[PDB]
């Protein structure tokens, strides 16, 4: 049977999708931080959000070891951005990210076909996090980002400051 | 022995170089208090720093009279500007300041060499203070200041308000 | 070109930072590997596993304050590759104590040789931030 | 000629176990040294004093847990001089935490070039004792 | 594989050889219970000795009905003397004997390669028992035994008497 | 003046003559703690005596750093024996090095002449240790020793047994 292994396979994939991902977030998070960007609630949203993903990670190593499976990990990429432009480029990059990290989740769980329906507690909640990143791109847009320095200062303060 | 009348005319030069500090933005604190000028937390923010650098002062003169020397007061000149024009140009001014201060700080702690480390303690906060005008000088640029006084007025409330 | 607060940071101090910050992500992903080794039922140390993902969770957050050093002060961050640490089984238990002596000190000599690129370029700020992280890194228990 | 106790003891492990306690004794003279440097008043440094003597007293300790292996075991104990320690000032604080960090890695290295020769020549008492050594001494806290 | 049905003759072997200790013990207990040989102590050691050899003798009966073997029993031999001639005698056929019940519960976690390392705390302890048995004799020979039959009656109520 | 840097060398050498006896008194204790010497009351006398020679090089080392002092270690040397060879050619040992240890230090205060009497305290009790290796020695040869090895038996029992 080629089930163990491929489902063991796409685990292993998605520990490192998961990773990765917490990787984007902790770059773009102290971007925010420079001193010529300084946008401090940017800051703590994907800082935050970069502790959720490896979160998911161990959880994704947890569940291979109760399978009975092997972790097999591999290199983190650097994500492909060291300057994030601007507020709203961040967030069109990990709506960008967060879509396709999405994609072969579910194909972990179409494959899975398994009884106690393992990750999909946590491939429910991608669905909420790509609405908010689209509501935030929206509303950044909307506002005037990302030329209007003004738009993301005033982002920072009221959407991102609760 | 030469060095302590060099540890000593240095921290006679800290003291009125802090003292000079409190002085700048004293004077800048009651500029924003101006009818014409009008930004309450911008005269809150320098206020209290005057205060902190006046601090400053007194321990480098409780150092000198613990290490044996003698303090020798100066003049505390006029700081370069009576019209700080704006929001904006004030913090650029208190980050200019603020690194030429540090500068001979480090030189007196460069040739303390000292087995306690004595004002060490006040140079690691310089750089903090130096990273907040830093964020301070780039937000207000990237809202549009200085020639936008509804940057300046909303950086007054949003990010000097708390 | 150069960043407004930058004030006494030697470009040598801003790519020996850039390569620690890289180092101890390594080391997080390191003490990770090892710490879910010990979570598999072939082994089931639970103690070990603990241990490991403490000392994981640890070294990640020691990267972070010096990705907070490196913008306090003007420089730029360039993050890389997080590297697949050289084993998937670490076969015995002692074997992982092994690797993590040659990894934590490793870690430790490149911090070493950081305060000592701090004391010659006359860098107080790093030279004290190094010494207090080296300490509290050795000495907290 | 030989001991009415012996039983799978190889020579070899007699006299890496003989090495292994002068080198122990090293330790604790090399941390009694820092001890009282940091007693000194141009240095006066309680917290630094207080943490070299104790790892003082607890290298010397271990010294004696091996001592009583090897008298478990029939091999005859052989003490050499306990060399003085390479320095007397120490200088900083921090020059004394890395001399530390190359005498606590070559003490634990030669432990595990010691649980090493023990596994080669099947001598699971040995093993055991310096695994279980090994992991006190550095999991204790 | 050849493994399970190693590791099951070894503990059957191992059970032999602890109750066949246990046997030899109980036998000198009781030769030092004689109105002709009459030391008390000796009789007490052995007789408390016969029972720890026995316990084991269960735990490895516990162990294999663990690891799903089965238990295969043998005769239990004689011991070879029924006159021990001697303290001193005693002890020295104790040492030989512990050396070599010793020697193939080596072998018997030698092959273990077990996770749980089973019987290796008994094992542990049979080397205190050598080098306790080694003291034992020495003590008894520096004094004059077996011969003085003061050294044994002395050793009886200074060593064994605690 | 000549004093400083001699009291500071006597205390070099006194620091260094107790860690040897501390060496000494470690290697002692564990040849009685030989299967083939087996006399564990010996053992705990010299061990015990191993700390407290110790305790007395720390405390010299402590008394050279409030004197103003540089501590100077050197080599620790290897006692003169691997094997003691007997209780009572352990005890003659001791007595023996203990008699010039103690020598050394009178000179190292005679020449003190200091107004504390610093280390006076612990040369009182080389005056008690060194009448009781006396008592120890006299004792043993007086029942036999060291060819009787009941002698030390019986010593080992009946004088460090309490
Ligand atoms: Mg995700
Ligand atoms: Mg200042
Ligand atoms: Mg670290
Ligand atoms: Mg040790
Ligand atoms: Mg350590
Ligand atoms: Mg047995
Ligand atoms: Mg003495």
């Amino acid at each position: 049977q080629n089930y163990h292994q491929d489902s063991e396979a796409a685990i292993n994939r998605q520990i490192n999708l998961e990773l990765y991902a917490s990787y984007v977030y902790l770059s773009m998070s102290y971007y925010f931080d420079r001193d010529d960007v300084a946008l401090k609630n940017f800051a703590k949203y994907f800082l935050h959000q970069s502790h959720e993903e490896r979160e998911h990670a161990e959880k994704l190593m947890k569940l291979q070891n109760q399978r009975g499976g092997r972790i097999f990990l591999q290199d983190i990429k650097k994500p492909d951005a060291d300057d994030w432009e601007s507020g709203l480029n961040a967030m069109e990059a990990a709506l960008h990210l967060e879509k396709n990290v999405n994609q072969s989740l579910l194909e972990l769980h179409k494959l899975a076909t398994d009884k106690n329906d393992p990750h999909l507690a946590d491939f429910i909640e991608t669905h909420y996090l790509i609405k908010e990143l689209g509501c935030h791109v929206t509303n950044l847009r909307k506002m005037g980002a990302p030329e209007s320095g003004l738009a993301e200062y005033l982002f920072d303060k009221h959407t991102l400051g609760d």
